């Protein structure tokens, strides 16, 4: 049973357990608030009872050690971690506007400048991660959180990995990513190109309003990722569709690096709003010059 109040004995801090946010893996997420500073955060509470096997305990440590080394405007802030007899608690930045998945749920297909707006911040954050030699490996709508200003914050570093040397090919991804890259499925080894693939899939879902490889059978969805079986609707811009085609290639050595993306015609030749109206959560924005 999760405690009503959580206390860290090294930093001397008390966080009051509040609203249930979401359930991921073993973890339960609750909005927690510091007794003294009156600051609210997102709290990831994992039960030790489900961390008895050292393999699962090591995963949690790897996830924390990776997340704590990350400081960026487009990454979910890390404020700490602590533990007790039965639980592991992680203290992270709380984004009150939830995640792009909620936005996708209500809004489905988004306007082209809205996608250009978010994709820029998803890339900027991922650029930071790749500069620090971190592969997220599970980039999806549900872990791209939005703060009050609707700026993207990447979170959920459970499937993340640090690249220890030049040209390293990770042979094992223990876990199941949402936008799983073909090299993961075919077990040929993988590197940074798996994140560009996820970004390509995310781009498709924001512009089209459904995932590129969604089938009833997830195993038949995997067959499609392998065969490169997708079709971009013809109502989608030929510049945006050309970027999706670049990012969704079975050959990882052919996908643009996280650094070349902001320099694609899709970004450089299109309107990228400086900020989005909070109405865009509910209503599609028109982006007009003046109001009649
Ligand atoms: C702490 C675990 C990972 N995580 C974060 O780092 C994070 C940061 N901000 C947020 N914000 C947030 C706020 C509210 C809500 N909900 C409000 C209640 N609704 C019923 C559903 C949506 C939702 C989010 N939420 C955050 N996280 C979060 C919270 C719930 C579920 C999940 C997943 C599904 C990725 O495990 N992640
Ligand atoms: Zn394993």
């Amino acid at each position: 049973e999760i405690p009503e109040v959580l206390v860290d004995p090294r930093s001397r801090r008390r966080y009051v357990r509040g609203r249930f946010l979401g359930k991921g893996g073993f973890a339960k997420c609750f909005e927690i608030s510091d007794a003294d500073t009156k600051e609210v955060f997102a709290g990831k509470i994992v039960p030790k009872s489900l961390l008895l096997k050292p393999h699962q305990r090591e995963k949690m440590s790897m996830e924390i050690s990776i997340h704590r080394s990350l400081a960026h405007q487009h990454v979910v802030g890390f404020h700490g971690f602590f533990e007790d007899n039965d639980f592991v608690f992680v203290v992270l930045e709380l984004c009150r506007r939830r995640s792009l998945l909620e936005l996708h749920k209500r809004r489905k297909a988004l306007t082209e400048p809205e996608a250009r707006y978010y994709l820029r911040q998803i890339v900027l954050g991922c650029q930071y991660l790749h500069r620090n030699r971190v592969i997220h490996r599970d980039l999806k709508l549900g872990n791209l959180f939005l703060n009050e200003d609707l700026e993207v914050k990447i979170g959920d570093f459970g499937l993340a990995t640090k690249v220890e040397y030049d040209g390293e090919r990770k042979k094992v991804l223990c876990g199941t990513p949402n936008y799983i890259a073909p090299e993961v499925l075919s077990k040929k080894g993988h590197s940074f190109e798996v994140d560009v693939w996820s970004i390509g899939c995310i781009m498709y879902t924001l512009l089209v309003g459904k995932p590129p490889f969604e089938t009833s059978c997830l195993k038949e969805t995997y067959l499609r990722i392998k065969k490169n079986e997708y079709s971009i609707p013809k109502h989608i811009n030929p510049v945006a569709a050309s970027l999706i085609q670049k990012m969704l290639q079975t050959d990882p050595t052919a996908r643009p690096t996280i650094n070349e993306l902001l320099n694609d015609e899709f970004f450089t030749s299109g309107y990228i709003p400086a900020r989005l109206p909070i109405t865009c959560l509910t209503i599609p924005p028109r982006f007009s010059i003046a109001p009649s």
